[PDB]
């Protein structure tokens, strides 16, 4: 996160940090908890991923150093790719994580509503974007969750800032006119939360971007209320 601040422990309590261990441990993208069992994230986190064993999820964190090889985590019995996904500029980047054990909510980890279909005309103003990924263009995982306040630009104003693109419905951004603020490496998966009447909404997922924070380059988020229907499809039992 990109111009951000160091965020409060148990403020984003649906945020989790998703480690590979290859070749060793490492934050690999962030993620939300929509279900017991279920951590909604971006699709092109999982480039070269063969095998949902190299994967951990860690949930109430806020640093990263309070993961350790005794730290207890959530084993992922399942990834989910959206079947139309190719590349996350494409759309469609957009995944599900089974996890192998169910996990008992508490105020350090709890599910972020989905947004509603009969929301698509509400216009949220009071959106952040949080995770451990990069402060600059040239930098690393941070220690500390970072949130950042970044309001939502209509897809129209989006387009026009990136004309060798495609920016569907699909899609959503979110950035300010002189940047300044934005989501970057790292934040990949991540939620980008809006609170709307007292209650949070899992409105898009960190996707991408040229670059990070740059003026007239807003974020581009997975637009998830699109998504509500492959959601509900894929998380129903087998
Ligand atoms: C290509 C690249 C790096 O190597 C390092 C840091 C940033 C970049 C980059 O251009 N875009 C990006 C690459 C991977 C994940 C990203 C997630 C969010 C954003 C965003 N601005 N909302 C940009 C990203």
């Amino acid at each position: 996160i990109v111009g951000g601040t160091a965020s409060v422990r148990g403020e984003w309590p649906w945020q989790v940090t998703l480690h590979t261990t290859s070749p060793t441990q490492r934050h690999l993208c962030g993620g939300s908890i929509i279900g017991n069992q279920w951590i909604l994230t971006a699709a092109h986190c999982f480039y070269g991923v063969e095998s949902p064993k190299i994967l951990r999820v860690y949930s109430g964190i806020l640093n990263q150093a309070e993961i350790a090889e005794d730290t207890s985590f959530f084993g992922v019995q399942e990834i989910i790719i959206h079947d139309q996904y190719k590349m996350a500029e494409s759309g469609y980047d957009i995944a599900l994580l089974k996890l192998e054990t169910t996990v008992n909510y508490a105020d350090s980890q709890r599910p972020i509503s989905l947004p509603s279909k009969g929301d698509r005309n509400v216009i949220y103003t009071d959106c952040w974007v949080t995770g451990w990924g990069y402060r600059k263009l040239r930098d690393k995982i941070q220690n500390t969750l970072q949130k950042a306040k970044i309001p939502l630009v209509t897809n129209e104003e989006c387009q026009k800032r990136y004309r060798g693109h495609k920016i569907t419905h699909k899609m959503i951004c979110a950035g300010y006119r002189e940047g300044g603020k934005d989501a970057c490496k790292g934040d990949s998966g991540g939620p980008l939360s809006c609170k709307h009447n007292e209650v949070w909404h899992l409105v898009g997922i960190t996707s991408w971007g040229e670059g990070c924070a740059q003026r007239e380059r807003p974020g581009v988020y997975t637009n998830v209320v699109e998504y509500v229907d492959w959601i509900l499809e894929k998380t129903q039992a087998v």
